[PDB]
RNA sequence: ACGGAAACUUAAAACCGUGUUGCACUGCAACCCGGAAUUCUUGCACGUCG
């Protein structure tokens, strides 16, 4: 390494959940009993034929 | 009344005619617009719930 400078890290072990906000929203996903569907938008146009 | 006295050495005629200060000749040969400079340093997607 250099003389002015060493490394070092740190512990981060969550116990409660992690939200960061970033702007960005989930919209109508599948509000049901037992799944929350999150698909891909991509093959939903893949019938067109 | 002196071998005396009178008389222009005179008239016209172009030193002119033919003739290039001309011909051959690179303003040319050689070179870097080239070397050293962090787009960077301060900064949490969050306050807010009868």
């Amino acid at each position: 390494m250099s003389q002015y400078l060493k490394p070092f890290e740190l512990t981060l072990r969550c116990l409660g959940p992690v939200f960061i906000g970033s702007g960005e929203k989930r919209t109508p996903y599948v509000a049901s009993t037992s799944m929350v569907y999150f698909p891909d938008m991509e093959r939903l146009y893949a019938d067109v034929a």
